[PDB]
């Protein structure tokens, strides 16, 4: 069973500014969804001083950058909090606790994209390198769920299942055909070290087999 959804409109709206605004900086979505996989990992860290059965979906604490030149993806995998279905509709598909409204308008008074994650929406900048971002998730308290989106003012969610993670989030991003420099193992590592080198938690970049 697949449920489709719209945007809300404003989160429509910061998805076509990404996708349509002249913008040559396109790099910083690593440092965006890194950050946001930082982010979970600190959330799991901390819900498991008190509760340490919290890890027994896993103990590690990581980041993991996927390329793969044949299906032309680029995926962060993390062992973060993750998300129920409720906080994945929520969280990729409306307002919630963003400054989705505060970055437009920052926009039109002299901000620039590479600002977004001042604005809690950082996830969005996906768009600029990706045509479609998949996001497979597992939260403890939860089923594992696929969301999907190519813009366009709707998304899908649906259960996953056959390739279960124990916990966290998964963000594949389809790349545009202009965008494969993505997939490059020294590109990565150059936007890495320029931008997420003081991350608290390992980020292994993936080797291709062939
Ligand atoms: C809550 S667990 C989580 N893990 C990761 N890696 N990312 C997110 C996340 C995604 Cl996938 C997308 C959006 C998010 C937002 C806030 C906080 C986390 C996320 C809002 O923009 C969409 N959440
Ligand atoms: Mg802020």
């Amino acid at each position: 069973e697949v449920e489709t959804f719209a945007f809300q409109a404003e989160i429509a709206q910061l998805m076509s500014l990404i996708i349509n605004t002249f913008y040559s900086n396109k790099e910083i979505f690593l440092r965006e969804l890194i950050s946001n996989s930082s982010d979970a990992l600190d959330k799991i860290r901390y819900e498991s001083l008190t509760d340490p059965s919290k890890l027994d979906s896993g103990k590690e604490l990581h980041i993991n950058l996927i390329p793969n030149k044949q299906d032309r993806t680029l995926t962060i995998v993390d062992t973060g909090i993750g998300m129920t279905k409720a906080d994945l509709i929520n969280n990729l598909g409306t307002i919630a606790k963003s400054g989705t409204k505060a970055f437009m308008e920052a926009l039109q008074a002299g901000a620039d994209i590479s600002m977004i994650g001042q604005f809690g929406v950082g996830f969005y900048s996906a768009y600029l390198v990706a045509e479609k971002v998949t996001v497979i998730t597992k939260h403890n308290d939860d089923e594992q769920y696929a969301w999907e989106s190519s813009a366009g003012g709707s998304f899908t969610v649906r259960t996953d299942t056959g390739e279960p993670m124990g916990r966290g989030t998964k963000v594949i991003l389809h790349l545009k055909e202009d965008q494969t420099e993505y997939l490059e193992e020294r590109r990565i590592k150059e936007i890495v070290k320029k931008h997420s080198q003081f991350i608290g938690y390992p980020i292994t970049l993936f080797v291709e087999k062939e």
